[PDB]
């Protein structure tokens, strides 16, 4: 009787965002089935002269308001449940940033740490050839995720350009690629610029003054060293903590964000650093600072220390690190707590900027990436938190509101759905 089916929970988080906008009947069954399922057979031939047989996905959401986008998984317990899961999961995604766009995944039943450099090549090619007739530059879009990389989506762009024989736009076919194949700039710093723009106007709503605040990162990844390098430099905000799978450390003047980069290539982690103290992430999470962004796994801030939160603005930068009994604890106390597809979604942004890019064949540099994406991130914080200042509902439920409410609005006029 315990039984946790991905799609399932997609589809309850669903149902709860049809009470806070009024939504027919017609549409609601809608959008809680996927318009178009592919799941292949995908061969490729071994080193050793012998034939395998890997089995492929491909699920389309819902391509109401444009054409569709989403990564590709590797991993070996894919399921459909779980691809479906985040397919219906893109289209919020795309749609809370205003970008023509819908959800989708596809995944592929593989480990590939058992896999030769030249087997991956036969891998991401046969996958292109399978799924041909349902993707494209103006159809659907792939994208890296888990266990791929930009060196494969390479591959998979000239194996369309083998197939389509030129005959139109093959650089726009995938995004997420080389730079010197057709990728775009500012892609190595895309997710975290997205979570300093949304802090500059979350501070203006409160009526904070930026200069000289406190900041503690839980993790320090590629997200977590991006987020605290341009904390100093474009906010001013003094770093106090940075953490890591070991341990934290702290000091209340003020920390190098990048000198941390050279001791922690040369040492094993950020502990011992000089003039600094060894704690946790425990004592990390409720420290008396000004924001908290966690750059880690999921349910960090979970309702056995939310109580003890002394912030004032939660960025959630990783995929949901929020538990949802933590809300309602956090939201009374006066803090003011981003969306995980909110926070998070320059990477989408970044990746449509690239798709502008390989349609027109222009490219362009690092200051005009820099400033349509500044423009982007503001306008769809406006549309979530004047959504929670009228309906008074909690800025995970409010982000919800505008997300469906646009899609709702498309699939009304292309006279899908009538009432």
């Amino acid at each position: 009787m315990v039984e946790i089916d991905p799609f399932e929970m997609a589809v309850k988080q669903l149902e709860r965002a049809a009470q806070y906008m009024d939504i027919s009947e017609e549409a609601l069954e809608w959008l809680k089935k996927p318009m178009r399922i592919v799941e292949v057979s995908v061969p490729i031939e071994m080193d050793d002269g012998s034939v395998k047989v890997f089995t492929g996905f491909r699920v389309q959401h819902n391509w109401a308001r444009g054409p569709t986008k989403g990564g590709i998984r590797w991993h070996p317990a894919e399921t459909l449940s779980t691809v479906k899961a985040l397919a219906t999961w893109m289209t919020w995604k795309v749609a809370v940033v205003d970008l023509p766009y819908g959800g989708g995944k596809g995944g592929i039943i593989v480990n590939p740490k058992e896999l030769s450099e030249r087997e991956q090549e036969r891998l991401a090619r046969a996958y292109i050839r399978a799924v041909y007739d349902v993707i494209g530059p103006w159809t659907d879009i792939p994208a890296p995720d888990v266990y791929t990389n930009p060196k494969i989506m390479g591959w998979m762009m000239d194996e369309y350009e083998t197939i389509m024989r030129r005959k139109g736009p093959a650089f726009g076919v995938i995004t997420g690629k080389p730079l010197s194949i057709g990728g775009s700039l500012g892609r190595g710093t895309a997710t975290a610029q997205g979570a300093i723009f949304t802090i500059r106007e979350a501070a203006k709503a409160l009526g904070i003054d930026l200069k000289g605040k406190k900041i503690a990162v839980q993790g320090y990844g590629n997200a977590g060293y991006y987020t605290a390098k341009l904390a100093k430099e474009q906010l001013g905000m003094t770093v106090v903590a940075v953490s890591d799978s070991r341990g934290g450390i702290y000091n209340p003047d003020g920390l190098d964000p990048d000198e941390v980069l050279k001791w922690k290539r040369e040492h094993g982690s950020v502990k011992d650093f000089p003039g600094a103290t060894n704690i946790t992430n425990e004592e990390l999470l409720e420290l008396e600072v000004d924001v908290l962004a966690p750059a880690a796994i999921e349910e960090v801030i979970t309702e056995k220390n939310a109580d003890n939160i002394k912030a004032k603005i939660v960025a959630e930068v990783a995929n949901g690190p929020v538990t949802p009994e933590a809300d309602d604890i956090l939201r009374e106390k006066g803090i003011l707590q981003i969306p995980d597809f909110l926070c998070n979604a320059g990477g989408v942004t970044v990746s449509y900027f690239e798709w502008v890019q390989n349609i027109n064949g222009y490219y362009w540099t690092e200051e005009e990436v820099r400033e349509k994406l500044d423009k982007k991130m503001t306008k769809a914080f406006w549309e979530v938190y004047n959504t929670h200042k009228d309906k008074n509902i909690h800025m995970r439920d409010a982000a919800y509101v505008v997300a469906v409410s646009r899609v709702y609005q498309a699939m009304k006029d292309r006279g899908w759905v009538k009432k």
